């Protein structure tokens, strides 16, 4: 499957690309406003993630440190990125389907359309000033608003024992962005494509 990220941002983004245990395609590559970054994603790929990364500085071996959404130090990220980071979550040709979501469990740093290019299904965003409304707990210093489970680390708000409710941070992502994830146990708002569909992430999409 074709991805192509779109930094539609004024600012400069450090796009990532993983499932976890390995990298997508390169894995990551810095886009300056308005530049488009294409990568093939294997079919079958189960659990796969993009996000944006911030502010970051890399030496020529490809190491260095973003404030927002960094890998272990990397460039090329090789596994998931420290929140907060928007994320835009994919598994592929499952029993005929692809399966798209936006996520806030892991907090929101950059806003965020990911999008079908092909037929079939819809996209999702969303676009809203989470950062600037953020809820004085949840500012993250390096710039974000995270997730109350990673700043607070109790059962209720990580879903620890697979039941928790939603709570008053919860609501404060999801009031913003109806359509995305807001904790682990939401109502889902994943998106049923064919199987085999090609999709757009586009940061800062409005």
């Amino acid at each position: 499957a074709t991805f192509e990220i779109v930094n539609r941002c004024s600012y400069t983004v450090w796009a990532a690309a993983s499932k976890g245990d390995a990298a997508l395609d390169a894995g990551g590559r810095q886009l300056n406003s308005g530049e488009s970054w294409t990568i093939n994603v294997e079919p079958g790929t189960n659990g796969g993630k993009i996000w944006a990364r911030t502010d970051c500085y890399f030496d020529d071996s490809g190491s260095g440190i973003c404030k927002t959404g960094d890998c272990g130090g990397l460039l090329r990220c090789k596994r998931f990125g420290r929140p907060p980071t928007t994320l835009a979550e994919f598994s592929l040709n499952q029993y005929g389907k692809d399966y798209i979501d936006i996520s806030n469990i892991k907090g929101f740093n950059v806003p965020m359309d990911f999008s079908p290019t092909t037929r079939g299904c819809r996209g999702v965003r969303c676009a809203a000033d989470i950062v600037g409304q953020c809820p004085a707990k949840l500012k993250a210093p390096g710039g974000g608003c995270n997730d109350a489970c990673t700043v607070f680390q109790t059962s209720e708000y990580c879903c620890t024992t697979g039941k928790c409710g939603p709570t008053e941070y919860s609501r404060f992502f999801k009031r913003l962005c109806p359509d995305a994830f807001s904790y682990v146990l939401d109502k889902p708002t994943t998106v049923t494509c064919p199987g085999s569909s090609n999709y757009r992430v586009t940061f800062c999409p409005t």
